[PDB]
């Protein structure tokens, strides 16, 4: 009888307030009288009151029933809060500070809170009779608002998507009209649209049946998917029928005036996407501007042609896009091609304005044709002298891609693109040799060339690429040999000492400082530390000293017990991730992260100005300027991040700090996500807190457009807007929600408050910077009239506050 | 605009199978045949076929209906397992390895080992046609178990308190009767109960209606609560009545076949019930046995009298008890009270057996008197000297409750008793004097004293109360003294060189060595670690060496984060309690913990002979009276600990050490729970554990009992008699369902099969040692003829297997 010599574990053990309400639930058959009480209730309730008929009839069907008998626990004060509560039948006492309150009855609710947040208790509800609750948990509740508003998203956008009239809207056009859609109920017999009627909403059947008339006589049926109104959202037009629901029925509606909201002009913004596609297969027009795209589309000539007509033949026509049909290319008696649909032709004549077009251009069946011209070129690019601007915005594109040009100033820029001087090699020409000091940054214009070091080759480089930008911040050896592999290379370049006469000591500071930062690899080792300057509770913020080279840095610990103990493994890699990639003069800049067996490491530059939460604080009320400055940034940093998909979620005062030149850098991103779609979690500082974040219906990075106004107000007026008094979440959310936005009689600008009221509006598209245009609305607010964008990135304003000295908050390698 | 100098502080963020379900989920009216496939399908499950039809309704309405498109995925090899899924429409599709295998669709099942435990999946499951699934998790299903059978119980529990025959019985008595009961359904029409029939069931009315009739003629209406049947428990009588039932009703039922199987004889268990209350009134019989008292409500001679009679008049009655009526008491012509129900008489003679009875007795009204005569007594003593044995086993239960004497066996602890000797103090002499050298043990006979040191007093003790014992284990310094503080105290003692002529080497050393363990206050920086003896996985088990005494400790590490990722905060106190309170000599005593940031710390005695895993392994297949010993050895571990309300949960021969004599200790109670009712959680190890815990539907300490099963088969068989070639769980757990238990043809002893089949029944009631009498029915098993227990505890068998030296398993300050 031979054992088996291996080993084998045991399996192990695993709310509190959840082990209670499961002794007391049992089965019971929804009747009219209970659906109509919940029903009743729940409009009471402090989220579900914006919800329709059909979302909290749902809500209904997922409450449990609960049975009681006399002196029996319920809810009791400091436990965790979990189920929201209807009582149906018997009375309820409540204590507080373990004595008697209230009494509560049939119709009566509470644990409001639960729902919001996991919360400690207030009170202890006791059962006097043998009275019965129907009830709900948090994660169910959550849950349920998540998917119904999930499923309302993604069926509207697949309408959105067999409608004809939107096939050329980008995807982040779409998504943004999803949000757009109001669902209508139909009844037997309602018209829902009527024959004559200059109506502007676009109708598409979810579910059910409708009958189509014109002129009184029945014409066809209408079935699920079936839609209506596509130029009604373009043009004014009668309803060419009476269209009347046969049977109970569902339509997804979009409304003309929230479209121009939204997006703009619909046909105005079809065509630039018409255009712009077509434009970019040119690679002149892929190194123009989005905005100099939509400018040429929106100034374009469009013509329709018979069959068989000379379009062109040898006005100032220099380019030419097909829209509808097709069209033959003759050069003299050869035709050269023939272009079809999107297809375009000119890029000979947009390059050499002066050249006599040689070409002609013959239909060969019915056409639409949109045509550029060379005042409608010129009024895009700003100049007379296109060939000259072409070439100067060529160099912009490529300059503007790299750190150490992309945030100077216009006039900067422009001047330093002015100051280019070309020069010819040979092949085998050593552009530059290793070890030598430097003072010239280099664009390919033409041909080839090869990075090599110590004779080992590292890569190939060709046109528009470039190379040596260091020489124009240090003086340093080169690292590597760059060699001319091609036939009569051309180098676009620019002198140091040229650079110098242009860039002004505060920008220069900062890019001297910033990019050393990559070139010392930090071990732990050669870290000691100095001080404490900050302590986050999950671990502590040391500033450290690297001996080596004597550069500062802040050192953030964070230990791996408070990471395991609230299941951020997860989280905290996700971290790890968007602070590393994050490369913006506004926003911290991480050097490296290190691993360890007791606690994690974020490496990163040292800041030394201190918190804005304390400058406001010594500032006292902000001034127009002054809010502008801050503002200004946060918006620079924010759109940043909501460019690369990143919702911040967290936007507050403390999590921004000021600079040695009194410049802002936003820190902290434990709340931060890709968000890759609509986010649900509920994560923030709650008086910061958007509504949609609160009421769990969705969010985006809207969340952090509607913090920019609660900062903005606190800069401003001077309190918080919503529950400044309040300590109570509940409270503080309620008035986010519900209150009344106010403003103090100091308060003396009209447009601060225009702005703030809609950076506060409640209704994600309601709100500024939350349409097709994003920061541009905010930006070119008439709060911001005055107000030098341009040289807020360059470091070319005075800011509010520079600080005498070092200031830190004191007495107030895969990561797995 | 003053603003808030206060921090604020940010709400963070927190299955994946279960988002993923969560998309898919919707609403659906459970129709006839959506009830009546789940139902078909889940009387396949593995854990639901021993469901009755009420209980599997109430599962099939907790289903969830999931619906899918084709190509889409359900499940994923390698995630966390938590649905179970039928089939309702479409085709299923199994990829194992990633390469397809079978393909399924309507009434079919997938995921049923995620209801047992959390999981790693075998297959991914996907979606080829527009397929539906019904779906459930395991919370909601383990949750929904634990409600229909705990509630089942509670239920069944109060009839049980409302059934007047079942008043007199304990509470431990009418908790293992309540799971006797069986749950009978009856329809309109249905007798229920015919006159005539000679019935042995009791029933009671959960809901419903029934009517009674006498000779064919209606008699009442019965309704809920009401029951029937009382007389049958007891006695053969044929029913009083035909009762029919009138609407569809309910009926918990209870039997006297199974009755006198969990209880045994009603009537005889009531009566002992009803005399060991009388008789533990007075203060000798509250000193006997719970087997001496029930000994003497067996044999009592029990009569019934008129009014006016005399009962005594001064045979051999020594004691009376009050049954029914009431009696008078006189001495000679004066009364000296009046004896009611339950009250009674008689130490004086019960002390005295030679004394003549002087009182006489007299029946107020009519009567029933329980006597218990002097020959009554000497059978219940085992002797005819009454006063002699009386004094004798007041001796014996005083040294029965202390460590040192009550292990001892029966003959040691007789002739101890038998040597202990009586001196008389006067007031202020000392007893015992501080810093003398002992050699005396004392039990107060009469009177008082006091415990002092250095002057200042600790307490008082009184009849009954012992000192001294350290004087017999070890030679040293009283460290108090006891002073005479009464008028001629009396003591029984005791000399240490008696005890040694009576106690042997082997319980010796264990008592020396073990009483030592408190002496020694230890310090963590006074500990140095000599070696590693284990690794447990959550830390480590060092064996280390106390310096001032060089006694040599086991000390237990045990990780922080180890404890705090799995949310096992709550239980590493609980076992801390558990294993401080553990005082038993085959269980490992705790000396003392120590607290630390890093990790917990458990400090016990070393224990030097390896584990019993290894020692099975060394002898092979074990004969009679080795598994005798180690099996009796783990009973009475077993047996002390449910003694307690503490179920083990985890027994295994890898949990049990042997020390350097060759005696068993069972260490690791990380499984183990004190036992408020039904136990619930799934804990253990998958071959161990028993059908109860698996099944969900509540266990207690029965467990262990069936555990011990598997560890005699394991003895004497070789192999685990289930899923001994198994490492699949799933299949693990099938064949200690349903699988066959067989035994090789080498197994000879038909005792021993006896025995490993009733300790491995599957249902508890049918399970030795599951019945009122415990153990009991395990140690008089015919398996152990010949087995001295009481040599087992003292020490005074030779083992199986002394280890040659040391061996351990190498190769192979409130917690919070
Ligand atoms: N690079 C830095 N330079 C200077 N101070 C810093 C730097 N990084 C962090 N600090 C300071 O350290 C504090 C704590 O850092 P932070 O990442 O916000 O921690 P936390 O866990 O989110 N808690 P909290 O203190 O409420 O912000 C900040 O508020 C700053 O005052
Ligand atoms: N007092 C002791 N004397 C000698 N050996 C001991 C002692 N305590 C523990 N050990 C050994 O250390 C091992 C680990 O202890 P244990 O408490 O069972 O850890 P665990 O976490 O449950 N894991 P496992 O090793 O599977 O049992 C035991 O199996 C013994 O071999
Ligand atoms: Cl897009
Ligand atoms: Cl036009
Ligand atoms: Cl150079
Ligand atoms: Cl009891
Ligand atoms: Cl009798
Ligand atoms: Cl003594
Ligand atoms: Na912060
Ligand atoms: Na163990």
């Amino acid at each position: 009888g031979m054992r088996c010599n291996e080993k084998k574990k045991a399996i192990f053990s695993n709310s509190g307030e959840d082990t209670l309400m499961e002794d007391h639930l049992q089965l019971r058959e929804k009747l009219s009288e209970d659906i109509e009480m919940i029903k009743a209730s729940l409009k009471n309730n402090l989220v579900c009151s914006t919800l329709n008929d059909n979302e909290i009839l749902t809500l209904s069907n997922y409450m449990q029933f609960f049975v009681f008998k006399g002196g029996d626990l319920v809810i009791k004060q400091g436990e965790k809060g979990s189920y929201f509560f209807i009582i149906n039948s018997g009375k309820f006492d409540v204590y507080v500070n373990d004595k008697k309150v209230k009494s509560m009855g049939k119709g009566s609710s509470f644990g409001e809170a639960a729902l919001i947040h996991n919360t400690q208790r207030s009170a202890t509800i006791m059962a006097e009779t043998d009275g019965t609750l129907w009830g709900v948990q948090r994660s169910t509740f959550r849950a349920t608002l998540k998917q119904l508003s999930n499923r309302n998203f993604n069926e509207n956008r697949s309408f959105i998507d067999s409608v004809s009239v939107f096939d050329m809207l980008t995807e982040a056009q779409k998504n943004m009209i999803t949000n757009a859609c109001v669902i209508q109920m139909f009844k037997p017999g309602e018209t829902i649209v009527k024959q004559g009627d200059y109506g502007d909403v676009l109708f598409i059947l979810k579910e059910g049946k409708a009958t189509v008339f014109i002129n009184d006589k029945e014409i066809r049926v209408l079935n699920k998917g079936s839609y209506f109104g596509e130029r009604a959202l373009l043009y004014d037009e009668p309803r060419s029928a009476t269209i009347i629901a046969k049977e109970p029925t569902a339509c997804a509606s979009i409304c003309r005036k929230l479209l121009n909201i939204v997006l703009g002009n619909l046909q105005v913004v079809l065509f630039r996407n018409i255009m712009t596609e077509a434009l970019q297969q040119s690679e002149i027009f892929r190194q123009f501007s989005a905005e100099q795209l939509n400018d040429l589309a929106d100034t374009a000539i469009v013509r329709d042609y018979p069959a068989n007509y000379h379009i062109l033949h040898k006005k100032s026509v220099k380019y030419l896009i097909v829209l509808e049909g097709k069209v033959e290319l003759f050069l003299d008696d050869e035709s050269i091609g023939i272009l079809t649909r999107g297809k375009s032709f000119g890029d000979q004549y947009v390059l050499n304005q002066k050249q006599k077009f040689r070409h002609t251009v013959k239909s060969l069946d019915v056409c639409k044709i949109a045509l550029i011209t060379e005042s409608c070129l010129a009024d895009c690019l700003g100049d007379n002298n296109i060939d000259a601007s072409i070439d100067h915005n060529n160099k912009k594109s490529i300059i503007k891609k790299m750190y150490i040009f992309r945030y100077l100033s216009e006039q900067q820029c422009n001047l330093l693109i002015e100051a280019f001087r070309t020069t010819r090699y040979e092949e085998g020409d050593y552009i530059i040799q290793e070890g030598e000091v430097g003072s010239r940054f280099y664009i390919i214009k033409n041909g080839e060339v090869e990075v090599t070091k110590n004779g080992k080759r590292l890569r190939t480089l060709g046109k528009n690429d470039y190379f040596g930008e260091r020489a124009l911040l240090y003086d340093e050896p080169r690292t590597a040999s760059i060699i001319s592999k091609a036939t009569s290379v051309e180098c676009w370049f620019v002198d140091k000492s040229v650079f110098l006469q242009i860039i002004q000591g505060p920008m220069l500071t900062h890019l001297e400082e910033r990019i050393k930062m990559q070139d010392t690899k930090v071990e732990m080792h050669e870290l000691e530390t100095e001080r404490i300057i900050g302590r986050g509770t999950f671990g502590t913020v040391k500033l450290v000293h690297h001996k080596p080279t004597q550069i500062r840095y802040a050192l953030k610990c964070v230990s791996k017990r408070s990471i395991i103990s609230l299941n951020q493994q997860n989280n905290i890699k996700l971290e790890r991730e968007i602070t590393a990639e994050n490369d913006h003069p506004f926003i911290i800049r991480l050097v490296r992260t290190f691993k360890d067996s007791n606690c994690f490491y974020f490496l990163t530059e040292l800041v030394t100005g201190g918190e804005l939460y304390d400058a406001i604080r010594k500032l006292g009320l902000l001034s127009k300027p002054q809010a502008q400055f801050y503002l200004g940034s946060i918006i620079l940093a924010i759109e940043y991040l909501h460019e690369r998909n990143i919702v911040y979620r967290d936007l507050k005062p403390e999590n921004i700090l000021l600079d040695k030149q009194g410049y802002v850098k936003l820190i902290d991103f434990g709340c931060a996500k890709k968000i890759q779609g609509r986010a649900y979690t509920l994560v923030g500082t709650p008086h910061y807190m958007a509504p949609e974040v609160i009421l769990g219906k969705g969010y985006g990075c809207t969340v952090d457009i509607w913090a920019l106004g609660v900062c903005l107000y606190e800069f401003i007026c001077g309190p918080l807007p919503f529950g400044n008094d309040q300590e109570d979440q509940l409270e503080i959310f309620r008035d986010i929600l519900t209150g009344q936005l106010t403003f103090p009689d100091y308060v003396s600008d009209q447009d601060s408050i225009n702005l703030m009221k809609r950076l506060l509006c409640r209704l994600p598209q309601g709100r500024i910077g939350c349409s097709i245009n994003g920061f541009k609305d905010i930006k070119e607010h008439a709060f911001f009239g005055n107000f030098n964008w341009d040289k807020l990135a360059g470091r070319l304003l005075e800011p509010p506050l520079v600080s005498k000295g070092e200031t830190y908050a004191e007495d107030i390698d895969s990561w797995d």
